[PDB]
């Protein structure tokens, strides 16, 4: 018969999904960022140029003022309007004189007379030419890992587990359990060797699994606990609906107290987990200690959830469960973030390295 | 004593490898190749060079036809013949003229008067020797990254899993459990407290793990199962070696419907689970339920399969137990694997970066 | 009642942790080393240089011996003082002329005559410079991966297993369990449903979930075992501080015998699975079988071990419980050496493609 402890596999199992939700899950690594080495390279090529460059981007009456590109369009017989955007941003602090002796100086081009300025420039436009092209990777710009952000991951990891973007709060406000549909008696709810649950999301099959019930709490109701049943006093039989209270009883065998590191191989390891749990039956799978005919709670049936779409003759759970196939998607943008993150690395590098070529000046002469 | 569902943690951790079998294990990346980019900047460098290197790699009696190295022989004063190979394919189609000058109009090079392609040409001679320097990673080239294939990889799960290259149909057609080895009952095929099975692979042991036969449907034989025993018919003390239909009723227990992408992580996990499920004694190691004396399949005793391999004084599963090793072979080869996808996505961004800088006229300048 | 086998989850779990003691955890890579190439540029640089260069690193009185800075100052109107000692390293070989023609022709110079010898310098050099700015890594050096050694990691995770940097011998000598704390009865050693256990580390822990007692050799001593109890003879009611005889006859129930690839990903999965199964309650968190009232050994009580730092209203393992947090640092460490590993392939690659170039002579012309 089912007793104490006989669930603590599957409540680990479960709650490792569990424990990645609310805003605990946490990307190792931002995708490197060049932006502020490239548009250095940008200034000081700027700085570097000759005056007569620094003027195309200035007011013809007040110096000072950057140029209206309506007051005074750009040459069509030119390509300028194609790079006018990031010239300007390059050029705008150094329209003021002093400003741009400053960035002279900062940029180690001060003790430079004109030769030998311009033989600097020659290798600076070079350099800058090189970073605009390095800093350029059509397979990471727009793509998966540039566009997910680690709050659309919670977001999703907070769907699989709740239906919900959000973590409901510790009295579940604003949550219906089984999405509504509990009716009649937990072997309906729960599923059985013939029928699945009602439950959509991992935090209500962890409650079919672990909760006790008012006919329990001697012996099936202990399956998820070390002694002390959770204590949900649910009443299927009579509500079908467990209340907020009862939901919080059974979450807190989780850990919602701490972070997770996101990485695609731990989102893996843990839905190979669960899914390798699930019971392979003729018309159902299983989760949880099962001995006949139902996920009923009573110590002689189960204390379980059972799912259709996961057959003995069908089915792989992280595609045809929904929660498990939305959180497989969240292990393939994580791969997809772990690669662009080495990928960028290169023209980080890159950037680095050119910026140090651009401030050396034994390098430039 | 054993009984329903006290082996799902050993069956979940045993159909983690089953899943891999078949051709379900899939490379989450192909290795970058940037041979595409490197032709391509080899055949711009041809379609820059003057008319009479491109002269050089024609008939001398049919312009449009490729020099043929016995007609024509290449001078041995030359380094020729060290880079003909790769010459000869960049010039093939600059051979037509037609051709040659639709080629210099995709690389840009169609606005360039003669002096000014001089210029251009030197630039891109410089690019292209930087772009085959940059494209050679004799740490890669040939290694075990570079020569072992995802078929390979497959063929090596399924000899972990089958003893064969490819996983046996649903009637187990070829196959031949136990290695034909299979003798006098239960305890002698699945292994002892003082002796090994004779499972040599994966699928043999899950079946000594999970088999019912026909003396303990009621108790030990349901240790997989939720309720209903797999219905094998195994009676190993008359007829010893299981028939293929027996064979599937067992492994339908394990998720062979979808796909798994390899990663060295997700066969590390793998194995780490069944090596410590290896309960140590003195002269076996068990992985099963076991309760006294031997793996006979009787609810007193064991549903479960015994290695002499590793023992509480010795051994290491990835090492000593063959099938776990040629698993471990495959975490090995997916480390190199991966690795070289990293390495091999460097030069893959410096060829891209170089073909914009060539097709870039002002660079060029 | 808890009897054979019943913690074999918990046992395969801990035997995780403990198996990566001793000198078995190992690094899959280690950091990518370019000195070897950034030194060989460096000498083909100094090569290269004009005699009047080389010679100032000559001594004024003996030209086979390096200058001294004492009795030859370097002078103060220049930077020579910032790169005399990477000069220096590349100068010595050279100032033995014989040496000097030898590297000459070791680098492909030794066929140019003085203007061809000046064009290829001026590329070299150039080269160089970049070189040198490429071997830069300000993210990596000095860093935590930088600083942080394989024998570091081994003697972090050892002090998470055994409170000590080096794994006890097979007799425990030089070791006290449960930091000598141990008293009066198994329950005070391994902790209840309300007070903690004495373990500090993970082997005393597995000890606590493992080890049978002169009490319960016929059921829950056998928890970890197939078959034959461990046989500790531990007494802790009359002797509570076990002998090293007895660790040692729990330690052998683990995978002491080999090796294991140090990653990330494989400490995460590890720490996943024991955190994960600690059983929250309201004053402690328990490891381990557990029926009733404390982890005294009792069959109807539990073989366990409590903690008091995580419950079922706070605390998460891997911050809060000293062992796992020392191993989660590994853990942390370990991302970082392996994102320095990536990180550093790139200059490596680099610094290749440099030395390619630079001896190769059409190149340099
Ligand atoms: C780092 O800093 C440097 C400055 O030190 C900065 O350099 C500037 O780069 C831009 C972009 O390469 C250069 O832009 C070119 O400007 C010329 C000159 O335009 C003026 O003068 C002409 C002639 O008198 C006038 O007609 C014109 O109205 C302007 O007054 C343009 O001629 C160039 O456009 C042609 O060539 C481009 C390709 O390079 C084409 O894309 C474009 O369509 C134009 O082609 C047309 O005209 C051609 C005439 O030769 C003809 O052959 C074509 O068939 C076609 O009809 C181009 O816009 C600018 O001169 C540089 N400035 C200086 C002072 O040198 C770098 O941009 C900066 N680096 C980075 C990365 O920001
Ligand atoms: C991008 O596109 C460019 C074209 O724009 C292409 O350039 C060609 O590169 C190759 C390889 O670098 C050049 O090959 C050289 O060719 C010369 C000339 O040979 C002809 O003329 C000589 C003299 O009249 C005749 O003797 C000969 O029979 C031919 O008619 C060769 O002299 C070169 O070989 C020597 O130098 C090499 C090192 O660079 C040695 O490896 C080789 O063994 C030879 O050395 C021998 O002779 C030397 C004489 O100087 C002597 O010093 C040595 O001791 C030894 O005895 C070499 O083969 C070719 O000229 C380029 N073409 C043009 C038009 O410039 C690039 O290859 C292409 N980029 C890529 C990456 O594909
Ligand atoms: C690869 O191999 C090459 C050799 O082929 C090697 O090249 C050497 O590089 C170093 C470092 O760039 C060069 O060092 C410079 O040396 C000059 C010359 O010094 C002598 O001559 C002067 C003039 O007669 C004397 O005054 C002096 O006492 C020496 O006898 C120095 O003038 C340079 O120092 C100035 O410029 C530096 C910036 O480049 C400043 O950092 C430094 O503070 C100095 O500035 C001061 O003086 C300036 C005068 O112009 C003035 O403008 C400033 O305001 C300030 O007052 C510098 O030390 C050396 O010449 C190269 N050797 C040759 C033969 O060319 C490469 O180093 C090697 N590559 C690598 C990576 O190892
Ligand atoms: C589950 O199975 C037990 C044992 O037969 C039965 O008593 C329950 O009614 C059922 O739900
Ligand atoms: C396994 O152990 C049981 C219980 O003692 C025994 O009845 C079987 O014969 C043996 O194979
Ligand atoms: C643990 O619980 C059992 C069962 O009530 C009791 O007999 C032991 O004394 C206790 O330590």
């Amino acid at each position: 018969n089912i007793g104490t402890g006989d669930n603590v596999l599957h409540r680990a199992a479960l709650c490792g999904i569990i424990e990645l939700a609310g805003k605990r899950a946490k990307l190792e690594t931002a995708l490197p960022n060049f932006q502020n080495e490239l548009n250095s390279i940008l200034e000081l090529n700027m700085t570097a140029a000759e005056p007569t460059w620094l003027d195309q981007f200035r007011d013809k009456d007040d110096r000072s003022k950057p140029r209206d590109l309506t007051k005074q369009p750009l040459p069509k017989d030119t390509n300028w309007a194609d790079h006018w955007t990031a010239w300007a941003k390059a050029a705008l602090p150094l329209l003021n004189d002093e400003t741009h002796q400053a960035k002279l100086k900062e940029y180690k081009l001060a003790g430079l007379q004109p030769e030998k300025l311009e033989r600097a420039r020659n290798t600076i436009r070079r350099l800058t030419a090189e970073a605009v092209a390095k800093a350029q990777d059509p397979t990471v710009a727009e793509s998966t890992a540039d566009l997910t952000t680690e709050e659309d991951l919670q977001k999703q990891i907070n769907q699989a587990v709740y239906s919900k973007d959000t973590e409901p709060d510790d009295d579940f406000n604003g949550y219906t359990a089984f999405e509504g549909k509990a009716s009649t008696n937990r072997q309906t709810i729960c599923g059985s060797a013939v029928a699945g649950s009602k439950a959509t999301n991992a935090m209500d099959a962890l409650f079919c699994v672990c909760a006790d019930d008012r006919t329990n709490g001697a012996d099936a109701g202990k399956a998820c606990v070390a002694g002390t049943a959770p204590g949900t006093g649910w009443n299927p039989g009579v509500t079908a609906t467990p209340t907020g209270t009862m939901l919080q009883k059974v979450r807190k065998l989780c850990n919602t107290h701490g972070k997770t590191t996101l990485s695609a191989a731990a989102i893996e390891g843990r839905l190979t987990a669960v899914g390798n749990l699930l019971t392979r039956g003729s018309a159902t799978s299983i989760l949880g200690s099962f001995l006949a005919t139902d996920c009923s709670g009573d110590q002689g049936s189960g204390m379980c959830v059972a799912y259709t779409e996961v057959t003995d003759a069908k089915g792989t759970p992280t595609k045809d469960i929904p929660w498990m196939q939305k959180l497989d998607s969240v292990r393939i943008k994580l791969q997809k973030h772990e690669r662009a993150v080495e990928k960028l690395g290169k023209p980080q590098h890159d950037l680095k390295t050119i910026l140090t070529l651009a401030k050396d000046p034994a390098y430039l002469q």
